[PDB]
């Protein structure tokens, strides 16, 4: 048997296949199972809210009609440019930006057939996808990312999509992302949508992402504790009498709000409060008191030296309190640092075990 | 009955369908009711003074032929492909920009025919649009933003726009803007275009939308209060003589204004002054006159060493004046910045209150 | 009378109307007059040197073909699908970038025939034209750009274009620029193309454009004058034994250097020097010789100390050459800075009321 | 002969040739060999983690039909325009974003045949390809980058694709590379994919690139060791009562650590630590300890000067202590210096040498 | 006689011409003459590697065919819409970007015939090009850009390009370049290709390019010779106990290197070291060496005081000391640095003296 004759036999001209009519017509709707393979995540970002995907899309739909029976082999990979002459439905994603398909020498395109009459479909692409993340907890996080599916032209009484049970979604061998972790659980399920033109199906994928905590100790951590390491036991020790003391002092106050500022460039504008920003907060609190105290011990000494030019009982009086206050906080301020940091970070431990769950 | 045969006898070679004239030629102009639904509004900007929208349009009009009355049902669904063979309207909107259509896998478009000839069309249209914001209250504002539908090719006497009584606008469910607030008012009027070739019709809409203060107060309002805050009785409990209090004041003063710099950067040029400005050179002027006063009391404190090296008395009498001037200022500068605060913000509040209305 | 036999037979298979043949073949050129209406100006620039436009083409000719004369009514409003089966005349613009048509829902495009056989044509487009301008005065200037309209194809002995006499250039009611105050002059002349192929036909259309002074004035010229102001009368009242009034005059020189380097960052590289070059560079030289000053003074003083350690007649001598430095300076800089200040206003204001004529 | 009858004869209508079916169809798969020319590589970026460049592309297979043996030629040159009335294999590339083709008015593309029936595709692509590489060690590192070409639509019984024994990749005479250093090694293996829908054919190509150690340490090895020489004997040799030599050393610290935040600027976020943070973080340690020994020496003074308001000879034996501490310090911080340097540098050239093998 | 009859006679179905074979087939190689009209160049960068130009391509061949000699005129200006019917060559660029025609209401084309057979083709084209700077001496130096054209599909025995006599290359009166002078040189040299499939045809075109010296000396030579001068003569004058005068200099020291930082930033990456570089390292060893010279004389002055609290002889050959190392230093360091710069300029004015022979 010629192939030239089969192929325009089935699908072409003397058959009585009009593509534009669905099949099984005036019937019960067409059921499409559907099976996606993740080729590469990538391109994660928070300023623009979205991220990118490339897929491989695959759907499967029975039609009784293209049944041929008189080949002796079970299936047939066709050639993909005469996926035109069939009836291919409709699908898109709500959240959708960019989408272009893949067509390089030859369009990235898989038909084949059945006996019966099921078809396989293929496709490539590309989906640039909006995420809205929230910030909460921003060292710390889990974010969950949408991916719909659903029929833009049909009703319920037609094209109902369906899952498959078993490997609905796959992921490509040693794909790793430099800043999320993937987890291996990926819930699915499918949620309808009611418009006043009617209620039409769709299927939604998530995705579970955990964010490494290596990259942000480094940069913004260790820093900012260094600055009050900086400040903990470096101008205690100098003499009360220094005007650099002050100048050691005010520096530090200066540097460590500038790295606060240049903390918050990635991030897009939120009215709500982070993580991040209570510890910042927290460390100017630091080092603000830090100032404060030196112009306490600074207006004592003045009234000490103002007396000085019985006396000397109240001069002996006015040097000890400047002893005391200053030996006082050598050991007060330590433990309050101490006491602060296994409070916040033993509640964020905790806060993401009880949200993961 | 056959599909096909229906199919081609309604829209095709063997009726006298010329898709080039428009329904009721020589008659009264063609109304057109039009329904939009909003599906994600999102990336507001002011640098570049526009916005992004991806909306669903939805226009029906009335045809007196497909009219068909032999099938027993009263609606059709039809294939979105032979869109090309009927008489759309042409739809433009006066500030265009992109405006791409959406067509993955397939396009998405939708048809439906009606007993008597109402049609239904639906098309997915991502729209960037020009909205000229006016910033003359910068941190408080509400943003009107229009959007125009317009008949570029016919005159009034053809295709009249009309709005629809009934969900003339909606929104998806769960839309949120990270910095606006969306208000549901979405006042409609149409306003009509005048030209040298003719008179077009226009409809237009509005959306009213506010700004979040949350964001700008804790990156703004409040690290230019701490500075501040770290002039207000840092130097003035400080010895008299003292270089490290004039460094203060100098390093102070350098940092805020490198600050009121740093304001300025996402910002559109514009020749009027913002009210984030009067308040970044009301704290400027402070910390200013901060360094005024310490020259001023170095001066005073100069006069006395230089007459010092009846001298006593007037050497009394002038450091008296320094104790005078100090104390003075240390209870004078809090109340007129008080009085400034609750004056400033009560007016701001008052003038968006009458805004609003 | 049918409107589809009018419509084929006019211009269609039986009509000898060959679209590839210019009307008055073998004849006098065809006139071409050409009307612009401005959409809405914007995206000036200065590093890239280019600008943004959308405009409303609009050009009119005469065919001695399609002239009816059978039907009752003057002229037709055609569908805009069928342009292709008709001379339009080719034009392109000289600095085209871009220039992408408008194509949302149907094309943007317009056909008329009157009973004679004048044709009117319209097209929208937007336009990124480029404009060579010179920053000779950067604050304050005009600007010059260009728009050509030429042949590419055709010689003289065709297509000749001609301007409109009335209502030749439109703009949009209430149509405003951020930055730039457009004139309403729009002066219009044509010149001709020669090229070793040909001598073509081309016209030409200028915008006259005004800067706004506001902005500019306070982002530099206010702050500038202030880091002045905080070097006249701060540290020449300070003690002449003083570390702090060199370290005051050391920062203040550093940090206005800074904002001159800070100023230069829009503007595309020059050879030439801008105006505000000249400001800065002035600036500088101020607050550099304040450190001279100082230098002076601590080496007259040092000598007075040297010999300190008739000696105090020549002690007497050195604190009086002393204060007469510094009281012969306090009062003698304002001057020089006001007589500077109101030598370049007045050049800069009559020059460019110079230019303006 | 003309040329036109054996065109058309050849490949056209007259012939049973159906462009659609595989040649030596239900027979032994179709055996390609694959030749790449590299045009111009560039463009390699960490950030986005991709390359670009530009190839030449070429195939060769065998064909049963097309083999003519009436001419009197060996070969034929054909037109690029009728390739698409040939078995074109499909072939796509896995990392695969852009590749657009070129197509400057004419498509670049050959077509060559010769008498048995071999064919001679040549296709102009530019592609932009993903590599992941691994940044365990910045400065010095050597990356591989991973080109595959494989099979969209046919399983291992058709089209093995196979490479070329000779000259299989070339390289353009005369092309660098700014930051890399491009190795003659160019290993070739073949990895086959295995799927649910079936196994696949795919081929590999590996480059090998050494990164230039020459700019690295101009900006960032030099100005490092800048700073800690402005530490190692500037301030030692300064007065023991000096404010600056804390002023001195409080701002090398801050103006280091600014430096330490500007190297990872272009880098992509990774949990790891790099090489560059390890001298960074070393650098930055030295700087802090001069502070702390100033601390050091600056109490010992005070508990000398607090008892000196056998006196004598523990006011001796403070400052002897003093002494001690100061030069044995001079003399102690340089061979640590010295044996971090050559112990960081040999363990870097030997695990470069011993990862190269 | 009717111009539709010539024109579907001469090149259409009833003519015998095929537009798939080249002229004089099976014959001598088809000469063709290349002119080009540059029409504006510009957007030259380093970064990149490449630069933006908008040309005017123009190539004539003849053809044995298409020889009408019926018509009494000499050329026909025919449609540019029926270029698809004739035997254009194929022709691209090596370094290929971009390249996108511009198609603006009509395809900019130009097609003319003569009575024998000269064909002329022009077509407008904006190109990326691809040039290799070599910046060995950055602030003065000469760029040599490379233009290739040469067929792709064709071998030498057919398809020979060949460069003009007479106005080879043209420019547009009145272009200017911002940053660099064009010279009126443009020496053409044509290289042949040779591949593996077959050697092919090849012409070259180069331009040369002078960099305008007048905004790198402003922006960077002289602000560095200010802070150069900042520390030539003013902490020298300063009394020798002083801690501002360490101060002074180790501010001027950071902020050099800082604008030394800042200088390397539109520059792309290199191994090689640059002029600016040079005089950079210079100036910075001159602040440093400051610093060092003050170490000393407070070391010195250190040892005078310590043995002050014979002794007073050599306490005065102390200080002599002090006073024959500052006053020599004060006149020993003004030659070196002009010595230095007089070298520099000598020895670069000569290299490009010598190399644009
Ligand atoms: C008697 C007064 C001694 C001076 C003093 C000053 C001071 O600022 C603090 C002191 C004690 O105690 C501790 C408990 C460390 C406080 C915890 C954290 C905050 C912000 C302030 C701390
Ligand atoms: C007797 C003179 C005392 C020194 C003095 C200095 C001074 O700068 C000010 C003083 C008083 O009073 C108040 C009312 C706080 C003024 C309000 C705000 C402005 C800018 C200046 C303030
Ligand atoms: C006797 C010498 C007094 C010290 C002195 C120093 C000095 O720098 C200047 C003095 C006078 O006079 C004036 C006229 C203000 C000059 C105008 C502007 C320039 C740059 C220098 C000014
Ligand atoms: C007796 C104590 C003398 C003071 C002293 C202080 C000091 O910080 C160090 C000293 C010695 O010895 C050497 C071996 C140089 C250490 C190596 C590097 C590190 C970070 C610390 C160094
Ligand atoms: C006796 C020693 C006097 C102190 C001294 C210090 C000094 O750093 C230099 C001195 C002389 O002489 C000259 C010739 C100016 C040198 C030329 C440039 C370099 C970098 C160092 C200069
Ligand atoms: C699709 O599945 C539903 C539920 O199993 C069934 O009722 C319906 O008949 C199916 N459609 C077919 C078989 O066309
Ligand atoms: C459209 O509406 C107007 C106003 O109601 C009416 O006058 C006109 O006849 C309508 N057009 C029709 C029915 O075609
Ligand atoms: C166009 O105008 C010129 C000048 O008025 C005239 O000479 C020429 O005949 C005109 N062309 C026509 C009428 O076709
Ligand atoms: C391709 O090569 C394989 C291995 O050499 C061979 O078995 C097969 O027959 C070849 N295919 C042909 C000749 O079509
Ligand atoms: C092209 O020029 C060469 C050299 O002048 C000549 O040998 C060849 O015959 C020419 N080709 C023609 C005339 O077709």
């Amino acid at each position: 048997m010629p192939p030239s004759e089969f192929l325009d036999k089935l699908m072409g001209k003397v058959s009585g296949y009009d593509a534009r009519i669905r099949p099984n017509f005036k019937g019960p709707p067409v059921n499409v199972t559907c099976n996606i393979f993740i080729n590469s995540f990538g391109s994660i970002a928070e300023t623009t809210m979205d991220y990118r995907v490339n897929i491989f899309l695959r759907q499967q739909w029975n039609d009784p009609r293209l049944a041929y029976s008189e080949y002796p082999d079970d299936s047939l990979d066709l050639d993909p440019s005469m996926l035109d002459s069939i009836w291919k439905p409709d699908l898109f994603f709500a959240n959708e930006k960019g989408a272009n398909f893949h067509e390089v020498t030859t369009d990235n395109k898989l038909l084949r057939i059945s006996k019966n009459g099921n078809v396989l479909y293929s496709i490539r692409i590309t989906l640039v996808l909006a995420c809205p993340m929230d910030l909460k907890n921003f060292p710390m996080d889990v974010q969950t990312c949408i991916m719909q599916l659903e029929s833009f032209g049909y009703t319920m009484n037609d094209l109902i999509f369906e899952w498959d049970e078993k490997g609905a979604v796959q992921v490509a061998d040693g794909l790793t992302l430099p800043q999320f972790i993937l987890k291996e659980e990926k819930d699915l399920r499918y949620c309808t949508k009611h418009y006043n033109t009617g209620k039409f199906t769709c299927i939604e994928a998530r995705f579970h992402l955990e964010r490494q905590m290596g990259y942000y100790l480094i940069q913004m951590y260790i820093p900012s504790l260094l600055i009050v390491i900086l400040s903990w036991v470096s101008f205690w020790i100098n003499m009360d009498a220094a005007p650099a003391r002050v100048g050691l002092g005010i520096t530090t106050v200066l540097t460590m709000t500038t790295q606060s500022s240049g903390s918050r460039a990635s991030l897009p504008k939120v009215s709500y409060v982070k993580a991040i920003d209570i510890w910042m907060a927290v460390c100017l609190l630091f080092v603000f008191s830090a100032l404060l105290e030196y112009a306490a011990v600074n207006f004592i000494a003045r009234q000490h030296k103002e007396l000085l030019r019985t006396v000397e009982e109240m001069r002996k009086l006015f040097i000890s309190r400047a002893k005391r206050i200053d030996t006082v906080s050598r050991v007060a301020f330590p433990l309050v640092f101490l006491i602060f940091n296994i409070f916040y970070w033993i509640t964020y431990k905790i806060i993401r075990s009880e949200d993961i769950h």
